[PDB]
């Protein structure tokens, strides 16, 4: 068993599930559980050094609040975008968040394609 290298940031518990359910390698997927703090967010990002770091937020208000947040304190973290018309990773079909994923270069489940 190799190292586990990936992480993937989102803001809501629903969405980490999401996530963990379409994916076919182990990655750490950490939830903010909404807002985080800036000193939350620097330790993260200590922790996470030398890391793979992606952060997938809703195409909506919050979502973009958070990736500002992140441009300033984290920008180490790749940002992943569903189609802004799904608007919410809770909205988009499996089969979608598991695209974005796969363009993203993860595993995915074939089962999450269909």
């Amino acid at each position: 068993m190799r190292r586990v290298e990936k992480v993937i940031i989102v803001e809501g518990r629903s969405d980490k599930q999401k996530v963990a359910a379409v994916l076919n390698e182990p990655v750490v997927i950490v939830c903010t559980n909404g807002t985080i703090s800036d000193a939350r967010l620097e330790e993260l990002a200590d922790e996470l050094e030398g890391y793979d770091v992606y952060l997938l937020a809703d195409a909506d208000e919050a979502g973009e609040k958070l990736r500002r947040q992140f441009r300033r304190m984290f920008p180490e973290a790749e940002h992943l975008y569903i189609d802004r018309a799904y608007r919410e990773v809770a909205a988009a079909p499996i089969w979608h968040l598991a695209q974005v994923l796969l363009r993203a270069r993860f595993d995915v489940r074939i089962e999450s394609l269909m």
